[PDB]
């Protein structure tokens, strides 16, 4: 009543798993949009069959037309990059791709503005804390209707690694990672709990050492790289985190989830997006929650936003 | 699987919800055991039809024979009672009845020893922190294989009430309530978090006041009375709490759940069952976690265990 | 809609399980409404705490005010008498409930028309095929927006008992029971399948006999009575069946489910509700499926509707 | 109690979705095994983080060692060969894959025999009805402990396409496709129901025509080619199907599922595996159900088996 419409702008690795998880959870009709011909149509056809196994009823269709954004309730943006003939088979980077992905966000933004200005938008394209603000600018949606992936995914690694050292259920570890997604993400040792108990109690109990925690911190920061070196850019956990955020919206669950949001003085920053706990409910972002960071913690946050500002200033670089 | 076998020793209000939820979750075959004849058979038949709607395949039968404890993987004991004849609801409490219930735990206990010595046991019969040690003594099961209901249920109320004031998902509130189930429950204000963030931060931000938090503490302690005075009794939340515990064992999830377990020097206490965070995994109680309480909190724990020692030395 | 609102008009046995199952499935905010004071508020408080165990976020409140109907997406009507005031168990006469529940339907119906004319309505109150038509008349809702419980629950017994004989998953048995809920329900032997395979194949292979099938038919007709004789009461499976219907609507699943619906010519009958397969999607009843019954099946359906007409005439 | 151990022998496209779904359902610990170095370890690490989102607790690890078969409750085999060299350019052959995949089955089977002889085994590697038998033969496992994927996936296509024409929930359509997986699959029009109701009633009510059903039948057979032509071999639905079968075993659900199993006289066939409805419960295959086919149906079933026999005979 009447079945949510979710459009995946970008139907690559992450898009594929998202469509799969949507059908599993019966969350809404799915449009798998991509600029690549035939590929989304093929994945959508395959995925549509799994409705039988799942006892679900979600239409899954593939598209190469922006017209299919019309009426979307949720839009998830993983579109970007690319690569070209050069110049391989690893020549890609980062800094150079900022003008390229800025231009994809402008194109997507104008189409959202015209075809689904009331959608809830989740941005994924890297660097996410930059790209989400770019989409916000060009789509014209309210600040409470657009967020970026980061904290849900980054904290899942930290939560996971601790739970395995302490031999508890992974979701029984709670942790906050703030500021930005990426190498300057702020891991807050102070805010780690295990079954609601401060982590420092398990350190005092010699269940885990401070050296073991810092080991886990660096592993968390470096997880993307670790997986890229075994395989490629991670996509199962990012999809799961994005679906957890979209479901909180679609089912009005009001989960506290760390995501990238427009900062309006929080942490002393403005005119910029960054990672902070927020509450996602049926109206979008319902609350932005500002952690009461000490001096030393605020310095780390400042560094994260500074890096986002650095990259944002490169969208017209040559 | 072999499909787990879950025996409900007691098929009253809580037994009914537990059978229903076991079927929803496809968790195992269910034996609804009661001393009352025909009633558990009748409930079992009704419940068994919900396998269709649930796409599950759990056998649900009723029994009046202890022999059906044979081969039980998990045994949940709610067999009692629930209030006092001659006693009303505006006085709702608990008394005497302690020796009659000890005699229940003796009889059940012998049967566990005989027919399902390897079962995981969850005790729900009140006073819970007393009744569990009793079944522990009489059944002879290892200490890592029997726990009592308290903290999952008590913290659920506190978590729930705080979540409604702060307008967040109920399970995004975490909280620890320890010592004993009942009026002496230790509500640890310092150990409450919201989305992983200390409660104190929302107090600082004036989203909730210190006086609303004390009002909610009070409401948690007195929830059962509040429900009873409203012409209902709590059984839906207690059943869900118990099934969360039971499922953590059967699926080896290793959730941190506050339950009543044998204290062996924790909190300065021994030869008594107290409520404390523990880890429930496929081998039973895998870890008993001892909170690092300050003296003001250790006094409140001392007192809750005091009241438990008072009711035990008395049967 | 982000958070559906589901109003349970009647918070007795079935209403209790319904609210429990809605929280389990996170399906919507729940209003437990009843004429009895305080009781639905006590139940609603207990049930609300289970949101924690379920990782759900559904408000569950109790109500004695029909104003709570405003905003309802789904209204489930279990409100009614189960026996006549003053009468004994021996003088039990099913026709006696007709004017008593009729008055209740009239009361509820005026409130629905005023406060939630666009809700989807599910009627459970017995005799259901009469009561649903009465509420349809008094509420003024469209024919695609109101249905009665019957075939989901009735086929669940048949499905279950067959599956237990053949040793398969209960949901892998498909069966249709049409016409009316009650002793005249039409058990359609020709339409039973097991894993999609005609039941005849399993009879031919001696996996089950024609006499076993007949005994299962008798068992299915007589289930409520069987359960009542055992000192209970069908409410778990009725609750599950109703939530399956309400969920197919709320999530636009378009499941094929046998429910009581307005007949406009189907089976040669008009101006009456009777059980037939139908599709429940986001807009309500999306299709009414008329079975191509043979001569003998049709006269069984005639006798079921005849009986519904007889009770309706009494009003 | 304790946690089931599920080893994915093959951590490719289907492998990855399987590990994802196992974690979503908290079904058991997963070993992602592959001959390709590092790749399954990368997928496993990524997949393990999803435990937090799923509220699950499944260890997910990657392996290039067969030793990890030790203690497996369920082994799912998607490991194989494909592609081709020199050849130019549309004439990939064949068929020539059969001996290379047989050598994979010999290798896998020897380790299962040594390290997990009591595992339940699900074979996916094509041609499935040939490969499952080869693995049965090389592993030594009991006949009730090994099946091949086919009908769960093949019927999901037919169920789904009919549900969309009739506008009902996909799972409310039931259908039986038997004999073999692949172009000779036997689609039984007579055994199609919709909400329990014979398909012919919808045809009579003009909600679908005989021609539409036949175009749907042809689409069902052409589905893997349709998707290969657009993308690659299908993997999401195949994984979902396989996890449905594995779950019925692990939770003793006793669902009726059409899978490839050893025929011992059913349908007039012996010494060969074929697609047929069967019951999967905690002991493995608990029942093999033989459909009472007519003469025309029995002859399509013979043509399916004869093609299985044909490919099996290319193995020396
Ligand atoms: C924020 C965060 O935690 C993470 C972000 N990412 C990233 O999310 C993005 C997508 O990751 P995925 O692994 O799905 O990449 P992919 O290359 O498989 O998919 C991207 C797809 O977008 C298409 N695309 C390009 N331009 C498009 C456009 N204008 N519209 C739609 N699709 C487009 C392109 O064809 C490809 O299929 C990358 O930019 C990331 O770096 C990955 C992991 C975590
Ligand atoms: C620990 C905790 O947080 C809570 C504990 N309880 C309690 O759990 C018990 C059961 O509550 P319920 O609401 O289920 O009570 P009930 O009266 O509806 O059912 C108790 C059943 O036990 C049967 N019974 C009595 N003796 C028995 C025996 N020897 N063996 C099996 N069953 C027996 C008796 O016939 C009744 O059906 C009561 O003692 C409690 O105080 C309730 C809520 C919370
Ligand atoms: C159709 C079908 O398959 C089935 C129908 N039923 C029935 O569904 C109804 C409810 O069954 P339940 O076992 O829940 O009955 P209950 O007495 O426990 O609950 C009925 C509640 O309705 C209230 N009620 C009475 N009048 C009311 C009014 N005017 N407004 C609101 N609530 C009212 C009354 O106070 C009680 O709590 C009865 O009419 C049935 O015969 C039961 C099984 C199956
Ligand atoms: C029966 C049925 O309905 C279907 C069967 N299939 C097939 O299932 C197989 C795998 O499909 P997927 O899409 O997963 O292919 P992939 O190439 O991505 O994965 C194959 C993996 O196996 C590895 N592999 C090769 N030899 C191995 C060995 N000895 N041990 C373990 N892994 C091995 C190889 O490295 C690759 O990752 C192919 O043979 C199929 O034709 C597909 C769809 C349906």
């Amino acid at each position: 009543t009447p079945k949510p419409k979710i459009v995946l702008v970008g139907s690559g690795m992450i898009g594929g798993v998202m469509a799969t998880l949507i059908v599993q959870k019966n969350l809404g009709d799915v449009v798998m949009f991509d600029v690549v011909k035939n590929m989304p149509q093929g994945k959508a056809l395959d995925t549509s069959h799994s409705n039988v196994m799942a006892y679900s009823n979600c239409k899954v269709t593939g598209s190469n037309s922006y017209d299919d954004l019309k009426g979307a309730d949720v839009v998830i943006v993983t579109a970007g990059f690319t690569k070209a003939p050069g110049k391989s088979d690893k020549e890609w980077n980062r800094d150079d791709l900022l003008p390229l992905n800025n231009k994809i966000m402008i194109e997507i933004g104008g189409h959202i503005k015209n075809l689904c200005p009331n959608a809830f938008i989740i941005v994924v394209t890297n660097p996410v804390d930059v790209m989400v603000q770019l989409l916000f600018e060009h789509s014209g949606v309210p600040k409470n209707k657009i967020i970026g992936l980061g904290g849900v995914l980054d904290t899942s690694r930290l939560k996971y690694y601790i739970s395995q050292k302490l031999n508890v259920c992974p979701r029984d570890v709670n942790a906050l990672i703030v500021g930005a997604h990426g190498n300057k993400m702020v891991l807050l040792k102070r805010y780690i709990t295990v079954g609601g108990i401060p982590l420092q109690e398990f350190i005092n109990n010699k269940k885990i050492t401070d050296e073991e925690v810092e080991g886990i911190f660096d592993r968390t920061v470096n997880t993307a790289l670790e997986i890229v070196n075994l395989l490629a850019s991670p996509y199962v956990a990012p999809a799961a985190a994005i679906i957890e955020m979209a479901e909180s919206y679609l089912k009005d669950i009001k989960k506290v989830l760390v995501c990238s949001t427009l900062l309006e003085g929080q942490y002393g920053h403005s005119n910029i997006f960054g990672g902070t706990p927020l509450v996602i409910g049926g109206t979008g972002v319902e609350q932005v929650i500002e952690l009461q960071l000490n001096a030393e913690e605020k310095t780390k946050f400042d560094e994260a936003v500074a890096e986002t500002k650095r990259m944002k200033a490169l969208i017209h670089h040559h």
